[PDB]
Parts: structure tokens; sequence; C-alpha cells
């Protein structure tokens, strides 16, 4: 008795390896100056996730609107600071943290998450509040998100104008201007190179988190020596894998006002019938079926292993 798949399938136990929402990650609370704020806390990167702002062509990685000029407009990212903390290229990150012996042998995504986590909302220097970030794998650039909300208590953090570094010797960094609208998370083709990163992304995410989809494989449940099919699935039409991953993402665990990672996080994509079969039970084995690709809401929407 027992399940021979246990070790290989640990990557797909979303409740354990990720532990928070996927579509909307607001799995923790942090105090800043006596006030509690929700913020993202998932331990895995979410590949291909971005935010779409309604009634706008403004990209969500545009810095948040500052000042009070007519037509002021912006996105979710940190505005300019002195010195400039965001966006920061991978090379800039490696050089500015060159004196921190612990950043060596951090991978690109982890380094971005830790850079974002360096800034403390200045009102509470003992605060556990850490901003999320988006890493652009194309331009190799890290964007700190000033607004942690993802759909619209909704994750809008403190209205901080000044920040202190967790890294010593401490530096204080303030915004160069004052900070001053419906939106939703999504996997868009234009987001395919992005990774959405909470403060909790683990150093070894490459080994414990799902990234690529599994070809010629179908998620199943281990039942007395056989890999049975998932008992209850929701079937949708999907012209290709990207559309199926987009759908799984839309239905996945969401903390929008805590999921703790529970939701419709997995999909079996039938490349022959062009059907996406989405379910909300953790899979415990894989079925050898040439027509299928197995995907999760966390996974890159296109890449296969």
């Amino acid at each position: 008795m027992g399940n021979p798949w246990t070790e290989y399938m640990a990557k797909y136990d979303i409740e354990e390896v990720h532990g928070s929402g996927i579509r909307v990650d607001l799995g923790e609370d942090a105090e800043v100056a006596g006030t509690q704020y929700r913020l993202p806390s998932g331990k895995c990167p979410v590949f291909g996730k971005g935010i779409i702002i309604e009634n706008s062509n403004t990209a969500f990685l545009t810095p948040v609107a500052t000042g009070n000029q007519y037509l002021k407009d912006g996105g979710f990212a940190f505005p300019p600071t002195e010195p400039l903390m965001s966006p920061m290229t991978l090379d800039e990150m490696r050089h500015f943290y060159k004196d921190n012996k612990y950043v060596k042998n951090l991978d690109e995504l982890t380094l971005c998450s830790r850079h974002a986590g360096n800034m403390i909302p200045d009102n509470d220097k003992n605060s556990n509040y850490k901003y999320p970030a988006v890493y652009d794998d194309k331009d190799k650039k890290c964007h700190i998100l000033y607004i942690a909300a993802q759909e619209n208590d909704i994750g809008a953090g403190p209205v901080a104008s000044c920040f202190t570094t967790r890294m010593s010797p401490p530096q204080q960094i303030c915004l160069n201007s004052v900070v001053n609208f419906c939106f939703r998370p999504a996997k868009d083709i234009s987001f395919q190179n992005y990774a959405y990163l909470s403060k909790n992304v683990v150093d070894n995410w490459e080994k414990v988190c799902p990234r690529k989809n599994l070809q010629n494989a179908k998620f199943g449940l281990w039942v007395d020596g056989n890999c049975e099919d998932i008992p209850h699935v929701n079937e949708f039409p999907a012209i290709d894998l990207f559309e199926c991953n987009k759908l799984v993402f839309e239905l996945s665990a969401s903390d929008q006002p805590k999921s703790h990672g529970k939701g419709y996080n997995w999909g079996n994509y039938n490349t022959e019938t062009q059907k996406c079969e989405i379910f909300n039970v953790k899979p415990t084995c894989l079925i050898n079926n040439a027509a299928y690709i197995a995907t999760t809401a966390l996974s890159h929407p296109i890449e296969v292993e």
C-alpha cells in the first residue's frame, strides 16, 4: 500500500507549496503603525499574471499617479525615489546588493522579491509589511508594486511617502512627489513574461513550485494501485493550452474580500478535443495519456516540460 507518486506530485499540492490565493493573493495581514493591512503571501511565483485596468490603456507596471496635474494617470508600481529603487534591472540589483553576502546565489525571481521587501513603510520600523513585485523575464527588470491590491481592505497598503531600508546601514528614501479605477487580475498574452511575486516567494521555488506544464500527462487520483480520473471536473472549450491556463487562473483560489490555496487550481487540457477540464481537488498521480497536457493556475501559460 501507499502512493508511489507522492514525491513527484508534491509540486502540485498548492495548499502546501503555495499556501495562499492565486488569482487574488491576500493571505496575510501586517501591522503598520497600529493599523492592519492585507498583503500577498504566496510562496510560489505566479507566472503570466498581470492586472488589467478598465477604461484605460495604461499598463499596470506604470508607476502610480503622483502630484495633482490634470489628467494624472498611472498604474501600480513605485514612483521615482532618491536613490531610485524601482524599476531596477537584474544587473543593478546585483550591484547595489554587492555588499550583502546573502544575495549571492539567489536566483533572479527571488532577488526581485527580496529587493521589494527591503523597503519599510517608515511609520513602523518593526513592521512585517513588505511590498510585492513583478519580475519581467524579457527585460530582466524588477518592478516593486506600491499598490498590492489586485481586484476592484482590498490590499491597498499604507499611503506611505517615506521608507527605510531593512538592509544596514539604514537609508531613508522618500517619494519625489505626493501619491494621489476598476481593475482585475488576468493572464494576458502581453503578461506572458511576467512573474507576480509576493514577499514570501521561497528561495528554492524552482524545485518546489510548478512552472512548466506537463505534456502527455493527465492529473489523476491514486486509488488502490490505479491512477483514477479526477471524479468531478468542469469542462470548458479551450482552443489551445494558453486559453485553458487562462481559464484555470480565472477560477483559481482567490482571497478577494482567505483561501489558503484552496480552489479550482488545476486543469487537464485535451489537445485533441480542445477541452479544458478544471477541478479543485489536489491531484495525487499522473495518467499516461498522449492527448493531454496538465496545467495549474501558477504555471506559465505556454511553456511545457
